[PDB]
DNA sequence: ACCGGAAGT
DNA sequence: CACTTCCGGT
């Protein structure tokens, strides 16, 4: 599993709204408990020293890969680049 | 908080 | 590999 899928997963179940939530359509989300989002991600990936600093670094690498952008000026808020994600899932299957 | 290089896995 | 680790810098 990958980090964007993970966040999508957390976001699909609105029962996790205490730690992450959609923030108006469409693509923007805010982590309402970024440490809790980080400890769940490390728990998932078997990396128990995962924190928000390290998580957000991984999000920043998504920037140049067109998967994610920052919502500038809003705390713990990012934006899915669905176009970039679509581009990738599609070129993936075309190729193999 | 957020950026991004650099090196590790 | 797709992150993780660490950190100087803003």
């Amino acid at each position: 599993i990958q980090l964007w899928q993970f966040l999508l997963e957390l976001l699909s179940d609105s029962s996790n709204s205490s730690c992450i939530t959609w923030e108006g359509t469409n693509g923007e989300f805010k982590m309402t408990d970024p440490d809790e989002v980080a400890r769940r991600w490390g728990e998932r990936k078997s990396k128990p020293n995962m924190n928000y600093d390290k998580l957000s670094r991984a999000l920043r690498y998504y920037y140049d890969k067109n998967i994610m952008t920052k919502v500038h000026g809003k705390r713990y808020a990012y934006k899915f680049d669905f176009h970039g994600i679509a581009q990738a899932l599609l070129e993936h299957h075309h190729h193999h």
